[PDB]
């Protein structure tokens, strides 16, 4: 029988699925985290792990069962447990991993395993292509500091989808979440930078809410404005 801890999958587009897994921050709510699985021809690409290696391995099993293509690479969007808690599982599987250089630098401080490869960014926020080879339809953008100093975002070419990770909250959210590591001065402008980077995206995917419209962007920014 399927259990509450087992990842759940939602097909967002013909070649894109959301993974959702529930984790436990001690003393706090047990809570859900989303990432993406993208089919690009003969391979699969991932955005973020689950919050644990066990759940990440259950994700890779699903991919094997349901898609049966090799996972060529994963991009992870910041050095927090919900996004990088399954790096060992990825590495055990032979999956090449990539994160903001800054995420890799912060990883030991945040108790996550670093990715194998570092992404760097132009002053525009767009990833340097030499650091993101063969990413297929993944278009990586660093919007500036928000939820964390290192948070990155990923557009999916050939679809209506952009992934804001933990930077973006849905259009009915009442809070930006935990701000202990947030850049409260720049959060609003980074949210806006994200929305300007992926003007085509009509479906906004994020870590802790189900997918929403672009109103999630405007709403998160207008919440952030109140922190300055
Ligand atoms: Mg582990
Ligand atoms: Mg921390
Ligand atoms: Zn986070
Ligand atoms: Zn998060």
């Amino acid at each position: 029988d399927q259990r509450f801890g087992d990842p759940v999958f939602r097909q967002l587009a013909p070649n894109v699925w959301q993974h959702t897994s529930y984790l436990d921050m001690p003393g706090f709510g047990a809570v859900a985290s989303n990432g993406l699985i993208v089919r690009d021809g003969g391979r699969v690409l991932m955005v973020d792990t689950a919050g644990t290696d066990a759940q990440t391995a259950q994700i890779l099993k699903w991919i094997k069962q349901e898609i049966n293509l090799p996972v060529a690479l994963a991009v992870v969007t910041h050095a927090h447990q919900d996004k990088m808690g399954g790096m060992d599982a990825l590495h055990a599987a032979g999956i090449a991993t990539y994160a903001n250089a800054l995420s890799n630098q912060l990883a030991p401080r945040e108790g996550v395993v670093a990715a194998q490869h570092s992404l760097t960014f132009a002053a525009t926020g767009w990833v340097e292509p030499a650091t993101a080879p063969n990413f297929g339809p993944l278009k990586v953008f660093y919007p500036g500091p928000g939820h964390t100093s290192d948070n990155i975002t990923v557009g999916i070419d050939g679809t209506d989808i952009a992934f804001g990770g933990c930077l973006i909250r849905d259009s009915k959210a009442k809070s930006l979440g935990n701000l202990d590591e947030a850049d409260t001065e720049h959060y609003a402008a980074s949210v806006r930078a994200f929305g300007a980077a992926f003007p085509k995206a009509s479906m906004i995917v994020m870590s802790h809410f189900a997918p929403d419209s672009r109103a999630a962007i405007t709403h998160t920014a207008r919440m952030a404005d109140k922190l300055r």
